[PDB]
């Protein structure tokens, strides 16, 4: 700072590129021809779902002022069993996961979010994304809590080969398993900030995945 | 629809930039100095609040396959009346709000959605943006006739001088009555599709106004 | 800093736009109709040409390793007198002079460059350009130097309404005089660094001036 | 060939990324680290020199209206032994140098310019890009013929493994040799049109490489 009331431009600015290995679902869809089905996995939030509304809501009514909602099991069996039908399907999920199934592959939901006694996700993603049963598998709620095991225990145990999300930790469980880890966008109006750098890690990052 | 595997790009493209008046609040903040108090007008949708969900599950809810939702009074009762709170509020409202509330501005929100029995819209807005009862006017549910801009007259008769909203007929409402019309981003994210191309009537259009 | 090996981006930082006014040549020729023929001016260098050729060379030749080439009498005899035959004219100017030419104005070149005994710049432009005598006017070396008035006493004296610049100089002796001060894009290939902030007093930039 | 007045544009166009394999130079540095000295080469023209200049020139003296001056001997003599005093070295180009010489790598520089008797091209390089004796080649004219890859078999013959260039000639001459090829941005200045689609096989496009 200064931050000037016209700060202005110049043309190596308007033209600057981060070094980012970006990739589109054509590519991808491309790099596995001939690669028998495997098992692949998505995080969810800001993945496949802009799921801020419910955690909007969410942080709201049970914490105004801190993140103290996000382990408050009340707002979890509400996040969990239904505000995700005020979720909006992001059509790079769509695409993926349309090809992943003309693929024959199995597809796998794996998420930070707290478990439930019941979910109703499972059920939503199948629905909005039109994932046959077949290659539908219940959504994987992964952490540290007793009785659980973390995402990149899971993506061992599920031998998943790769792992589609906008966060940090999705790239590095994919990474620490030997799986291709492939960053989506965060949207610029989720609330879950600050936004990732995606590409951090010189992973591939999907064109035009904030929507 | 297909398209190449890998387009590439060139320089001339990374640089282009298309011919808008591009704007920032501290611009139009600037541009004000010394005029006394004022009404000024917000659109809601995609203009304050990213309200895609509770539209997206009244579609869902109401009219699947078609659009017929928008013309339901029930789902109108629902939208008005609680299905903001998960809508996701605006930055660039809550900077326009925060300027116009420093200037002592009156403000209004002239909105497309059909007017209810009863409606907690105008609390969910003066909540969620910090506006003093002085400066707040209960929202305008101009509703939408289409063939007709039902917004013009609204601003016509509060004398509003400054109208932002993110769709063509919120600009001509302004330019209806020679109020400053401007625009503001409509998320990618949105449902209400297509994207309305900011700045088509050569209108001053805010920078990164789309969260 | 640090400066990541893997920087990474966000969408945020994707869509951002400085809040500049940008504008067309075909939208300043729309501002201009019914308006009378007028006389404009245009600076030269990175304006109309990219003579940065000829100012390498002139380095490279006369002052290696710093900019007293620019106070270099040999220099300017040689940079005046036919090193602009490797300048590369910009399209931009093509077009500004073209519509400027079709409209009847009178058009000025005002540069910093320093005068000579003799110059071929003037003939340079007018070819280029193709700009009929009618319509050209020698180029006008401006400075402070003893027998030289400035580039806005010499704006003053040809009643230039609109001036076309690279350079912050450019915008204010345009606004010192009440003349229109119109930005053009210095190429990020130029060898006149740093480049100029387009834009950083408020004035129009005229979008994809770098070529 | 006409466009709108106020074209406009929308968020999704803002961010909109084409799926290209940017890199830097220290990513490349970095994927090279460990291995031992190699042979690398580069194009010269829009890759490592903007020669804009002296084409141009050659054009407007030898064959105004037509690129017959491209196939005239008397051209390339004046090109090849001086012309190139008006050339602009390349930022990307310095850093890409710096980092092989480094490297310990053998530099060569392989052309599509014709032959001549004499050439002063590989001083000024030498120069302009503080190369030592022990990384310098004398470049390599290896001239143009429409139908054949003119340098595909001198990479093979002189064992170069990175290739450096702008065209898809110099990209699919790598291909040819199983050379790495990584691709530069031909500067929207060039007078060599159209610009060629950096990242159409696939490969590698350094970030910022206009300039
Ligand atoms: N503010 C937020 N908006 C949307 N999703 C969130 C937010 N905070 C956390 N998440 C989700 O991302 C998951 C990653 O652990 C969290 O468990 C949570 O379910
Ligand atoms: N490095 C450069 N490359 C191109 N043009 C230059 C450079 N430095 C100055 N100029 C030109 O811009 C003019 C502005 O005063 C100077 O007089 C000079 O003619
Ligand atoms: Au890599
Ligand atoms: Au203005
Ligand atoms: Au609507
Ligand atoms: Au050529
Ligand atoms: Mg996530
Ligand atoms: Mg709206
Ligand atoms: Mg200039
Ligand atoms: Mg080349």
């Amino acid at each position: 700072s200064p931050s000037p009331l016209n700060p202005g431009t110049n043309v190596a600015r308007l033209a600057e590129q981060a070094p980012i290995h970006w990739v589109s679902v054509a590519q991808i869809e491309n790099s596995l021809a001939g690669r028998p089905p495997m098992a692949v996995g998505f995080d969810i939030d800001d993945t496949v779902l802009f799921s801020s509304p419910g955690f909007w809501r969410g942080k709201k009514t049970f914490s105004p002022e801190s993140e103290d909602y996000l382990k408050n099991p009340v707002f979890w069996e509400k996040m969990n069993n239904g505000w995700d039908e005020f979720s909006i399907p992001k059509e790079v999920a769509r695409q993926l996961i349309d090809m992943h199934v003309r693929r024959g592959d199995a597809i796998f939901f794996v998420t930070g979010r707290s478990p439930t006694k019941t979910e109703t996700v499972s059920k939503t993603l199948a629905d909005n994304f039109h994932i046959p049963a077949t290659n539908m598998n219940p959504v994987i709620f992964a952490g540290d809590k007793p009785g659980q095991n973390t995402k990149s225990q899971w993506l061992q145990d599920k031998n998943i080969r790769i792992f589609y999300g906008d966060s940090d930790n999705d790239i590095t469980a994919a990474r620490d398993v030997g799986a291709r880890g492939i960053r989506i966008l965060r949207a610029s109006n989720s609330t879950y900030k600050p936004l990732p750098q995606a590409g951090a890690f010189g992973e591939e990052v999907i064109v035009n995945s904030e929507y």
